[PDB]
């Protein structure tokens, strides 16, 4: 054994010698029993960065804790290949996405493989490939024909400078983010799958979830948004029916969540599309101009809550059902055409969109709930105005006195009897576009005849093979300039036809993967039903908070409809679920000759503690504040060069060390050295262990006779082991795991371990403490273990905790004042010459 820890020798023969075992190989053994770990898979963008790290040690902590324990652990790896990253380096560098790709992911495969992770490398699948996404599009063509997936015309936005289609984030003040040209609303077909038909199956089941995080179930919750209200029908004045048709011309329909504050509506407000508003700006210039800066708004739904919101009067009068008050209409900017009626009525007296609303157009509020004896001030907002649960009904004649609930149906008695509203329920859910105006993503197997329509691809004929062959310019998709692809026959007829040039959205590819994991080599569906049976669902789930809404909804729709189409047999995929918090770093720069800041790269600095300067130029430059790591600010640390300078073991030790997983890890070059010289540490530990005696046969049993220095280390290194084990398993906080094998191994340097009982204890200390670390540095352990014994680390298993070690040496007494029945005569006068042991005797 060598005196010192290097760790480029011992790194690569300890991967052959679980490579050789293959460990981590799995099968659908019935023996064993089962465990689902499971990262997410990356984007082959080139190079993997700190956040990947920190996502794929925590998985492998969690994959190699469970392996230790008796559990057949699946821990799979892939690629999510397509996307646009792919089409702009393909311009950029005027090489094939499909090139680009590859070559990216046999690159971050080796820095995979190189960090010690215990995958299954047999089981990695790549969503570019023909072999796995020919499977989503066989589930579109089922679901298409049941009409799930359905073909609809849809608005976006057109970009004529850069010939695509931006989405609402990629457009700034009306012009595109790259090109700076006004962008177009245009109309163009797209095809939606169904998800508002699942939306209360996915709302519900969100409550068997009892392992996920309160947050994300509650932003799903959100994100649906189901609502019990009532539909409330005005009826229009005849001094305002002049321009409408059919039921316009009769009545305005609204759908409001509070009907019990129906006789506290000042107004209404309706779309810019809505036909009150168009028959309104017939006239009117101002109301005109107003509908056009509606329409060519692009208001992302993260931020549309935080717009300014405007509105105009329109001059027309609607009647309110309940009181028969007449209500001005408003055309405002935050009802949204499709949401519902396009229409809603306000309430600002309990509303405090309405109320903020009203009052900067000095609009009328009309208190109707009462909440104890508060006071109600008509100027300023308190929360007790849209209180629910603890209000009464005032100022609404035959209503007053009423609950929430109680009004509720009240309202709809004489909503129902008049004719004027009833309930219903809504969902703030849209349905969800899967079409892409790209290149690099999956075709959509639709062909068009003109005979028999859109037409899905038949089974025998998939996939629809994506061509690996084309190099983007930028000047349109280039699916639709290739006749090649898109000149067809007919699947039905024969006659000329042609191809849906559109691709999939890539979040599809991401919506079952963890599925396909389970058989990535089945070719006849998308998972084997045999294994589809053994492994179920997935145990353990790791990833980022952005993934919180839009992948995992999207993950739990797709999963009851494989559960529909008979492929598994989970309602859900995930059980638990951890949220990785992400990686922050420190910003340098230089002032700009033109007033400005050019960014740079940290590696490119040295610090003087002091100021700080480049490397090898010697120009002291200025150091800005700490970040989300981004090539934005250029504060992007390179775990290769970590890896490279230090190993795998300190770069996975130092990320799980340095703060809980959930919390934000900030980059420390001393928090990584502390990381290398405690491997140090732990190396000459064990190597001047065996340099004084060499191995011993660890102590176990009956620790009768055991001395108290050698007893409360047996103590400390079960109460280790127990602690270690619950910060695995149930706590997940791998940082504190860390600390406590830190501190058994300080009282193990305090303990003289020099007796033949001693050499015992300190090799049943060793033994466990390489077991305990195992799961977060496998390498140096790996290594350790191998020396201090014989047996495969896998066989000897998790650390047993003795019990034992734990009871507490008691030595009962009997107590006698003046013969009548130095710290037992402290206990003994909290009940004087005691005899040792057994006698304490108070001198009365
Ligand atoms: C299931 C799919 C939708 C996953 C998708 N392919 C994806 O997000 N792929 S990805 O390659 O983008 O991320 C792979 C995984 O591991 C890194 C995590 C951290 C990302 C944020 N971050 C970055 C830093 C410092 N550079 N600190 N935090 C990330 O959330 C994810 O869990
Ligand atoms: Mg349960
Ligand atoms: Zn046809």
């Amino acid at each position: 054994m060598q005196e010192h820890y290097q760790p480029a020798a011992i790194e690569p023969a300890a991967q052959k010698k679980w490579d050789d075992a293959r460990i981590s190989n799995v099968s659908e053994d019935a023996s064993k029993p089962k465990y689902y770990c499971l990262s997410m898979f990356p984007y082959p963008s080139g190079k993997l960065h700190m956040g990947h790290v920190r996502n794929y040690t925590i998985g492998d902590v969690l994959s190699r804790f469970k392996l230790l324990n008796g559990f057949n652990v699946m821990q799979p790896m892939g690629w999510d290949a397509f996307g646009m990253p792919a089409e702009n380096a393909a311009m950029k560098n005027n090489v094939a996405p499909a090139a680009w790709t590859y070559d990216n992911i046999e690159y971050m495969k080796t820095q995979l493989k190189s960090l010690g992770f215990a995958v299954d490398w047999e089981r990695e699948v790549a969503t570019c490939k023909p072999e796995y996404y020919r499977w989503e599009q066989w589930l579109f063509t089922k679901l298409f024909e049941k009409g799930i997936v359905y073909r609809k015309n849809g608005t976006v936005n057109w970009d004529p400078v850069d010939q695509t289609v931006l989405a609402n984030e990629q457009v700034i003040d009306g012009r595109g983010w790259r090109s700076g040209a006004l962008i177009e609303k245009r109309e163009i077909p797209m095809y939606y799958f169904k998800i508002t038909d699942y939306a209360e199956e996915l709302l519900n089941d969100l409550d068997k979830l009892e392992h996920w995080p309160e947050q994300v179930k509650t932003m799903q919750r959100n994100w649906i948004g189901k609502s019990r209200g009532m539909t409330v029908r005005f009826a229009v004045s005849d001094d305002s029916k002049q321009g409408l048709e059919g039921d316009y011309a009769k009545f305005l329909q609204v759908y409001t969540t509070r009907p019990d504050t129906l006789m506290g509506a000042t107004y209404v407000a309706v779309a810019a599309e809505h036909p009150l508003a168009t028959a309104a700006a017939a006239d009117k210039p101002e109301l005109q101009a107003f509908i056009a800066e509606c329409k060519a708004g692009s208001v992302a739904e993260a931020d549309m809550a935080t717009m300014e919101k405007k509105g105009v009067p329109t001059g027309r009068y609607v009647v309110n059902p309940l009181n028969g008050d007449k209500l001005e209409v408003w055309i405002a900017n935050y009802v949204l055409w499709g949401y519902g009626d396009g229409a809603v009525m306000a309430v600002p007296a309990h509303d405090e969109r309405d109320f903020e609303f009203a009052a900067k157009y000095n609009l009328p509020k009309k208190q109707v709930i009462a909440v104890g004896d508060n006071a109600f001030d008509a100027n300023r907002w308190q929360e007790w105005y849209g209180d629910k649960e603890n209000g009464v009904l005032v100022n609404s004649g035959d209503l007053d006195g009423l609950d929430f609930q109680t009004a509720f149906d009240a309202v709809a008695a004489k909503l129902q009897s008049q004719g004027a509203g009833e309930p219903k329920t809504q969902y703030r859910l849209r349905d969800w576009g899967i079409s892409r105006q790209r290149y690099w993503g999956c075709p959509i197997p639709i062909v068009h005849c003109e005979k028999c329509g859109n037409v899905p691809v038949p089974a025998d004929q998939l996939p629809v093979v994506l061509p690996e062959n084309v190099v983007p310019d930028g000047m349109g998709s280039p699916l639709a300039k290739m006749p090649e692809f898109y000149e067809t026959s007919c699947p039905c007829c024969g006659g000329a036809a042609k191809r849906e040039t559109d691709t999939m959205d890539t979040f599809i590819e991401s919506s079952w993967y963890f599925f396909r994991y389970m058989s990535p080599k089945f070719s006849d569906g998308m998972v084997s039903a045999e294994s589809a049976k053994y492994w179920g669902a997935v145990d353990q789930y790791i990833g980022g908070i952005e993934h919180a809404i839009l992948h995992l909804l999207y993950a739990r729709f797709f999963t009851k409809l494989m559960r529909d189409e008979g492929l598994v047999n989970v309602d859900e995929p995930f059980e638990r679920l951890l949220t990785q918090g992400m990686v922050v770093c420190e910003t340098y720069y230089r002032e700009n000759d033109k007033g400005g800041k050019d960014w740079i790269n940290p590696a490119d600095v040295e610090l003087t503690p002091v100021s700080a300067v480049l490397k090898a130029d010697g120009l002291p430059v200025v150091i800005s504040g700490t970040e989300k790591m981004s090539k934005s600010k250029n504060n992007g640390v390179d775990p290769q060069e970590l890896i490279n300078a230090y190993g795998a073991d300190t770069a996975r030790l130092f990320m799980m060390f340095a703060a809980p997983p959930e919390q934000s890890l900030e980059w420390s070059d001393s928090g990584v050295e502390g990381a290398h010289r405690f491997l140090r540490r732990l190396w000459r530990t064990v190597y001047e262990y065996l340099k004084q005696g060499g191995a011993v046969k660890a102590f176990a049993g009956n620790q009768d006779g055991l001395s108290k220095e050698l007893k409360d280390l047996r103590h400390k290194l079960h109460s280790t082991t127990a602690k270690v084990s619950d910060d695995y398993g149930r706590r997940q906080q791998f940082n504190t795991a860390i600390a406590a094998v830190m501190e058994l191994l300080n009282q193990y340097d305090k303990t003289d371990t020099g007796s033949e009982q001693g050499r015992a204890v300190a090799q049943e200390v060793l033994e466990a403490a390489v077991r305990l670390l195992w799961p977060i540095v496998p390498h140096i352990c790996e290594t350790l273990w191998s020396e201090l014994n014989g047996a495969k680390l896998w066989e000897a298993g998790w650390p047993t905790v003795d019990e034992a070690a734990l009871v507490k040496s008691e030595i009962e007494v009997m107590v006698q004042v003046n013969g009548k029945l130095a710290d037992l005569e402290a206990a003994a006068l909290a009940n004087i010459i005691v005899v040792p042991g057994r006698l304490v005797n108070i001198v009365v």
